[PDB]
């Protein structure tokens, strides 16, 4: 599967049934229509302890990944119930300034979307986790080119170890807190993976404001390529879903 005319999200269902599921992500989040719910709690991130290992290109994306073996960077309150851990984060991007997110507001596309990936710790590990429909919380945060985002500037100067397909380096004590927004506010729906197997078992939690990241920034994304070292190189952009119907599910707001 890929992000290409002959493999992209729109032949995805043919290996993978569920892309025309009940429960699908992104969406497109109308503000006038989600509903606001005075009962939803302050969302809960304690990242302090966070741990991070390594960021690898996996062909469609790069990840950084974290030690979850133990409650260090973790995510709770908001529309969750229990603990979730924190696995890994990866983006989505496009290959032009005014694409790129996966979700959008209003129909509006952002230039890129960080996604931080999280597993319901009462499910013991993450295999578990994607067997439950409310086993993972993805927190999204879009991103909009304007002032370069400090926090992000390791991720950015460590792709070049990673151009290529299966590459991967250690990139330990990176805090994952240099790339939140000020405020916490959010709209939250129930969904899925954004890439196959589209398994439908995420509580999104998706933030109302947008992280600045520089034009430089987001230039280094788009240097990364698809294919392995030694392929002809296909540039790693546009590596997003287009929006799925919503299919009477009801977006809710914190705010
Ligand atoms: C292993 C893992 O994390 N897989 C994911 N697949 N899609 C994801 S996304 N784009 O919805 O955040 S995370
Ligand atoms: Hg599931
Ligand atoms: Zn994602």
């Amino acid at each position: 599967w890929g992000y290409g005319k002959h493999n992209g999200p729109e032949h995805w269902h043919k290996d993978f049934p569920i892309a025309k599921g009940e429960r699908q992500s992104p969406v497109d989040i109308d503000t006038h229509t989600a509903k606001y719910d005075p009962s939803l709690k302050p969302l809960s991130v304690s990242y302090d302890q966070a741990t991070s290992l390594r960021i690898l290109n996996n062909g469609h994306a790069f990840n950084v990944e974290f030690d979850d073996s133990q409650d260090k960077a973790v995510l709770k309150g908001g529309p969750l119930d229990g603990t979730y851990r924190l696995i890994q984060f990866h983006f989505h991007w496009g290959s032009l300034d005014g694409q790129g997110s996966e979700h959008t507001v209003d129909k509006k596309k952002y230039a890129a979307e960080l996604h931080l990936v999280h597993w319901n710790t009462k499910y013991g590990d993450f295999g578990k986790a994607v067997q439950q429909p409310d086993g993972l919380a993805v927190l999204g945060i879009f991103l909009k080119v304007g002032s370069a985002k400090p926090g992000l500037q390791k991720v950015v100067d460590v792709l070049d170890s990673i151009k290529t397909k299966g590459k991967s380096a250690d990139f330990t004590n990176f805090d994952p807190r240099g790339l939140l927004p000020e405020s916490l506010d959010y709209w939250t729906y129930p969904g899925s993976f954004t890439t196959p197997p589209l398994l439908e078992c995420v509580t999104w939690i998706v933030l109302k404001e947008p992280i600045s990241v520089s034009s430089e920034q987001v230039l280094k994304f788009r240097k990364l390529n698809f294919n392995g070292e030694g392929e002809p190189e296909e540039l790693m952009v546009d590596n997003w879903r287009p929006a799925q119907p919503l299919k009477n599910r009801q977006i809710k707001a914190s705010f």
